[PDB]
Formats: C-alpha cells, structure tokens, sequence
C-alpha cells in the first residue's frame, strides 16, 4: 500500500538500481517500463518476465522494442528472437532469424547459420505455424552443401 513512498525515498539517497525494480513492484507499470527503458541490456530478461506479468499494457513491449532496435550495433539474435517469441509474434522472428543467417551465410559461417535456421525451424514447429518457403529453402540449401562437404570427406 505505501510503495511509492518507499521508492521516492530510496531515489532520494542517490542510488538508482535497486529503486528502479521497487517502481516495478509498486503496482505502477507505467513506471516500471519508464524506468526500465533507461536500464541495461541485462535487465532486459526481467522486463520480460514483467511483460508476462502485466499484460494490461501494450506500450512497455512496443518501446522496449523501439529502444533496442537502435541500440548499438547488431547483438546475438536470440536474445531478441526468444524475447519476441515470449512476446507471441512469429513472423518477424523468421525475418530476423533469416536475415541474421543470410549474414552469417555470405560470411562463410555455414554451421552457425544452419545451427540458427534449424532453431528457428524447430521454434515455428512448435508453435504449429506453416514453415516459410524462404527459410525452408535455405535451411536445404545449407543442409545440402554440409552433407556434400561430408561426403566428399569419405
């Protein structure tokens, strides 16, 4: 009943971390993803788990994806594609995933881009959503030229 007092208070002392989580537990979403929007990368699985707990509102996903789609240059995907995954929305996780692997792919790195294709795949199974042409097409593609370089090792 008294958490905003509790958390003004604590803002007061000059620390900021531990009174930034007190905003979320004090029945203040609008708060909570204010603050959390200033947070860290790590913090970010936490938000989440808040997402899962407030899903009343709308606009914490929405700017939680508006400030890390900025952020820096491109990070590891799955975070991002487990993230949205939680969040409920497939089909730009098989944009991303594709385009991250297309990358990896024109890299040379054909075992990690087929590693992230079959992840990917396996993810859209599971939600029994129809598997995209594109990323089925790759995945073979990729597949293929592995099982090519393996046989040619026999």
């Amino acid at each position: 009943e008294e958490r905003l007092r509790i958390a003004q208070y604590y803002e007061n002392q000059g620390i900021w971390v531990k009174a930034a989580k007190h905003f979320e537990q004090a029945k203040n979403p609008t708060k909570s993803l204010k603050l959390y929007l200033k947070a860290g990368d790590q913090y970010i699985d936490d938000m989440i788990d808040l997402v899962c707990r407030n899903k009343q509102q709308e606009s914490l996903q929405q700017t939680l994806l508006d400030y890390l789609l900025e952020g820096e240059k491109p990070k590891d995907p799955i975070y991002l594609l487990k993230l949205y995954d939680k969040l409920g929305n497939i089909q730009s996780l098989v944009k991303i995933a594709i385009t991250i692997a297309s990358d990896e792919h024109d890299q040379g790195n054909y075992k990690i881009a087929h590693e992230r294709l079959f992840e990917t795949y396996q993810k859209v199974k599971e939600h029994n959503v129809a598997i995209p042409f594109d990323l089925e097409q790759k995945l073979m593609i990729i597949h293929s030229y592995i099982l090519a370089r393996k046989y040619l090792a026999y």
